[PDB]
Parts: C-alpha cells; sequence; structure tokens
C-alpha cells in the first residue's frame, strides 16, 4: 500500500534516504496489535482514529485529554492519515493531567495496570507501550518500564529533550526498553534531542504532523513524537510476523537505516527506525 502526500516522518521510515514523499506500508496495518499510549488521554472520538481508539484508564478527574499530548502521540501510532499502524487498536492510559504533569507514583501505577490489563484484551498479534514523557533519575520508574516489559509488552520511551546524556533520566535510562531519540526531515539529530549509549534507535521527532484535540491537527517537536514512530513500527512489524514484543527493539536497530544521521555524538547508536518494505 502507499500513502502520496504523506506526513515526512512516515515517508522516512518506509525509506532508505531522506526527501522522499510516499509511505510505502504493508495493507496489514498492525490489525491485531494493541498499543497503549500512556499520556494525558486520547480524544477517542477524533474521526481519524476510526473507532479504533477508547481510553481504558485515568489517575484524574476525567478520561478526556484536555492538553492534546496524547492524542498527538496515539494518532502517530495509529490514526488513519497520521499513523504508522493504521489498523492498530489504541488504547489510552491517563497519567497526565491537562498541564501535561505527573507523579512517578501514578506513572508507575499506570505502567502496572498496562501489565494486567493486557491479560483482559484481544491483541492476537501482541501488546506495544509507548511513553512519550520522563523526568530526572528514579530506580522506582526505571523498575515499573521494566517490569512492563518482563510482562510481554513491547516498551518504547522517550529519549528526552535536554540535548544531555540519557542515562540521567527516567525511564529513558532503563537499559531493557527501547529508548528513542528524534531526527529531523534533514537526517541531523534533533538540536533538543538527548543522546547517549542508552539510546536504542532514532525515529523522526522535528516538526511531525498528528492528530490534535477538537478534531484538529498540528505540528509539534520532541522525543515524544518520535517514540510513537517506532511505538506504531513494532506494531506493524509485529502483526507482520517478524518478530515479537521481547525482541522487537533489537530487530527494528538490526534492520534500520544505518550511519544516515549526522551530528550523532560518538558513543551513540546511529540508527534510524525503517520499516524495509518491498512491494
Ligand atoms: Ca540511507
Ligand atoms: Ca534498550
Amino acid at each position: 500500500a502507499a500513502q502520496t502526500n504523506a506526513p515526512w516522518g512516515l515517508a522516512r521510515i518506509s525509506s532508505t534516504s531522506p526527501g522522499t514523499s510516499t509511505y510505502y506500508y504493508d495493507e496489514s496495518a498492525g490489525q491485531g496489535s494493541c498499543v497503549y499510549v500512556i499520556d494525558t488521554g486520547i480524544e477517542a472520538s477524533h474521526p481519524e482514529f476510526e473507532g479504533r481508539a477508547q481510553m481504558v484508564k485515568t489517575y484524574y478527574y476525567s478520561s478526556r485529554d484536555g492538553n492534546g499530548h496524547g492524542t498527538h502521540c496515539a494518532g502517530t501510532v495509529g490514526s488513519r492519515t497520521y499513523g504508522v499502524a493504521k489498523k492498530t487498536q489504541l488504547f489510552g492510559v491517563k497519567v497526565l493531567d491537562d498541564n501535561g504533569s505527573g507523579q512517578y507514583s501514578t506513572i508507575i501505577a499506570g505502567m502496572d495496570f498496562v501489565a494486567s490489563d493486557k491479560n483482559n484484551r484481544n491483541c492476537p498479534k501482541g501488546v506495544v507501550a509507548s511513553l512519550s514523557l520522563g523526568g530526572g533519575y528514579s530506580s522506582s520508574v526505571n523498575s515499573a518500564a521494566a517490569r512492563l516489559q518482563s510482562s510481554g509488552v513491547m516498551v518504547a520511551v522517550a529519549a528526552g529533550n535536554n540535548n544531555a546524556d540519557a542515562r540521567n533520566y527516567s525511564p529513558a535510562s532503563e537499559p531493557s526498553v527501547c529508548t528513542v531519540g528524534a531526527s529531523d526531515r534533514y537526517d541531523r539529530r534533533s538540536s533538543f534531542s538527548n543522546y547517549g549509549s542508552v539510546l536504542d534507535i532514532f525515529g523522526p521527532g522535528t516538526d511531525i504532523l498528528s492528530t490534535w484535540i477538537g478534531g484538529s491537527t498540528r505540528s509539534i517537536s520532541g522525543t515524544s513524537m518520535a517514540t510513537p514512530h517506532v511505538a506504531g513500527l513494532a506494531a506493524y512489524l509485529m502483526t507482520l510476523g517478524k518478530t515479537t514484543a521481547a525482541s522487537a527493539c533489537r530487530y527494528i536497530a538490526d534492520t534500520a537505516n544505518k550511519g544516515d544521521l549526522s551530528n550523532i555524538p560518538f558513543g551513540t547508536v546511529n540508527l534510524l527506525a525503517y520499516n524495509n518494505y518491498q512491494a
């Protein structure tokens, strides 16, 4: 299948070179997989989700996304127009308030919730969790991410936007999950992206168009945006049977575009997420 005039990030993950505008993907499109977006919530009623999104848990007064951030990330995972895996099922877990903030205890609870809740869902091709959040180092937050991964969920997390070594941020610094940096449309490391040996992979993160609240769209930047590209790609690959939740991060790194990025510090991987599609 081919989506013409796609957002640049989608085109980039289906190309060996920058500058293309078509997103090439297998029609299966993540059908049968499930992605939990652990964030500010998801505007499930947005036409772009086609009824495939639902809120399953909130830690605040409402399950509504009053911010936009969660809806944007969910859109990059699985919206019709802006999504990597266009037929996946999306589950929203609201651990961040409408200002985009949350305590570590709540974020941890949200991860442990997903590890249990997945056992109640029909996700035959597998389960992914996308965490576009983080803050300073916490061994408890890292431990929760490790638990979620261990329970059989592919965990993708943002590297952070401090232009620093991600070793000092959580859950970015947990080695067992998939830590995602951001790149721009000219194959440069995004100027804000964290780096370091704990990074597993890069995805598109600068000027990413996706869904927003109020049934709208907008373009924003961050490692928050790169992370759902990788989460969606994992769901897509799991549906194709190419990999499993336990080894998807490794498989994505193995099959990535290598050496394409510039402004990568020595010691950080030069790997860009790639779906290896061939018609
Ligand atoms: Ca290349
Ligand atoms: Ca890792």
